[PDB]
């Protein structure tokens, strides 16, 4: 088995830890951990391409999209690898993230280790918002808090 | 070529930007950026086995070492893989960090992608103090700053 951990931080008060799971290479990655600090309600929540922090979560490039496909959500034949739809965070701030995902992967072309975990401003709209930006971004607006995946024991 | 970069941030005034890139898989690695905020004189420099930082540079664990080997200097053939040696602030407490390194990789089974990059308190003795702390950290002492390595642009 592989596991990786992301220490989310930003300029605003959004901070977590999100830990992955992929006991196969085959196999789906499990995603879990907390992220306090947000708004009720619903954030976006992306792998982007660079580990890249230089300049904050600016840096991190676009959503890691290694197949050239347009954004979506994560049940969708068309999506990003890296669109791993929303979390939800609850009156108090908290988002108790749980995802399973099967396009990312912790080794290979799909491989998110060293790359950067973003959660946003607003809801991603999942590709179905009827703009242009809704096929890149989802509309999902700006990267509060985000962090580089790295390879944990 | 592949690239990648690294943040250090820790709990005092140490922090820098540290750049990696390699023209060939194959080839050597050239590192290169600057400190600031630390001790004039040498700090110990290496690649930690975990890019977790959930406990702050601690988390990171030991050198990285996936041959098995004992703690050395970059020019000697009994090292970690994670093991860069020293870089120099000066007077000012910058240190202009330009190392070329053959045994550490960007890509391959044992690349540094996803793992820890951390600067120290003390110089590293390369393995040569005459204690077993010599032989496992080079006697660099604490963690000043560190980051996880990411793939860069
Ligand atoms: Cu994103
Ligand atoms: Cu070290
Ligand atoms: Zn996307
Ligand atoms: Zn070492």
């Amino acid at each position: 088995a592989t596991k990786a951990v992301c220490v989310l931080k930003g300029d605003g008060p959004v901070q977590g830890i999100i830990n992955f799971e992929q006991k196969e290479s085959n196999g789906p990655v499990k995603v879990w951990g907390s992220i306090k600090g947000l708004t009720e309600g619903l954030h976006g929540f992306h792998v982007h391409e660079f580990g890249d922090n230089t300049a904050g979560c600016t840096s991190a490039g676009p959503h890691f999209n290694p197949l050239s496909r347009k954004h979506g959500g994560p049940k969708d034949e068309e999506r990003h690898v890296g669109d791993l739809g929303n979390v939800t965070a609850d009156k108090d701030g908290v988002a108790d993230v749980s995802i399973e995902d099967s396009v990312i992967s912790l080794s290979g072309d799909h491989c998110i280790i060293g790359r950067t975990l973003v959660v946003h401003e607003k809801a991603d709209d999942l590709g179905k918002g009827g703009n242009e930006e809704s096929t890149k971004t989802g509309n999902a607006g700006s990267r509060l808090a985000c962090g580089v995946i790295g390879i944990a024991q």
